[PDB]
């Protein structure tokens, strides 16, 4: 059935991108979660949406320092470790990096996720995706799109396309299906829109409300 | 003959990315200049390399304010206007924008450069290039590469590829020629490297030293 994914966990039940949020999303019965990561100065993947912190941009601060300042800030490995409690859960890691520093971060993430199962990486940065695919041939990837940049799909090594829900139309989906892509829309928080998207045959939905996603599928 | 282009003008003769620098580069006999631009809060294309200013990121500050703070900061139109004094000169505008805000800036730049001659836009951002091509079908474009991302060329509407000189090899050039691309390397400041690149048949060189580029060609 279509994947029901918790955006940054269950952001309305607990603070977004925190271990509690991810746990609550999985305890709610969702198929998995999406989590945002940025590389720290010392190469740790901090789980948070915004790149700017009280101590400066994430890439210029060591993880331990960000953690002292923000005690509930998880590192990637801690979130993926939840697969121990939920063996069937999947994790969509969105690699966020300043395009220009994306290739280096991508190579680092590739090494960290080597051979790991139940995880796929998505990114809005085509350059990071190319670097990821070269560094880890077996790691599933998804191309995030805020505007319709489908023209790049033929040149990207990705198994999925993650379009903003407003880009999802019958014709757009036909194009993605034509390439055998797995389609995951975001960020879907309304029943009406969720049903519209599923009626189009999408493979997954990322949303902030578990209740809305749970009944979808079978 | 191969284009001899002044990187940000003639950066050692005058402050980089200033009208004086561009004028000196053209007075030296170069075929054109490369200039960096970032969009201001009010949609003006400020000519400068760094995005961070004493007043904050360029996109969050109005041009007039940046100008008061930095009196020699040009706006794009002022640099392109130099074509009046040098009718044969060409201008390579590098659109710099935070990938995510690149499409919007690209659409704005496309409208500004509508029908203009002797100008081509390059960018490290594939998304900005796609937006530029859609908005201005007749505007020549170049794909800047800091690492070899040639795999994207087939999906980009570009007439040129602008590789960092360290990516230029006989095999790489054969691949680009195979697609009929115009190849422009940067940033070439040494005679040895310049001669190595020209021997490979490149179509243009962007460098900080006019003396090094002038004798190249015929």
């Amino acid at each position: 059935r279509p994947l029901r994914l918790g955006h940054r966990g269950a952001p309305l039940k607990a603070k977004e991108n925190t271990l509690e949020s991810f746990r609550l999303a999985l305890e709610a019965g969702l198929d998995g979660v999406e989590l945002d990561v940025w590389p720290t100065r010392d190469g740790v993947f901090a789980v948070r949406h915004d790149p700017d912190t009280p101590l400066g941009p994430v890439f210029q601060v060591d993880y331990a320092d960000l953690k002292a300042q923000e005690p509930d800030l998880p590192r990637l490995e801690e979130v993926l470790a939840l697969k121990e409690a939920f063996p069937q859960a999947v994790f969509n890691v969105e690699l966020k990096s300043f395009p220009g520093l994306g290739e280096e971060a991508a190579r680092r993430l590739a090494a960290l996720l080597r051979g790991r199962e139940g995880v796929w990486v998505s990114s809005f940065d085509p350059l990071a995706l190319l670097a990821l695919r070269k560094a880890a041939p077996g790691l599933p990837l998804g191309f995030l799109m805020a505007e319709d940049h489908s023209a790049l799909l033929p040149c990207l090594g990705v198994e999925a396309v993650h379009p903003h829900h407003a880009l999802v139309t019958e014709e757009a989906v036909a194009g993605w299906r034509k390439r055998g892509l797995f389609v995951v829309a975001w960020t879907v928080n309304e029943e009406g829109e969720a049903r519209r998207l599923l009626a189009l045959g999408l493979d997954g939905l990322i949303g902030d409300r578990p209740e809305v996603l749970l009944p979808l599928g079978g």
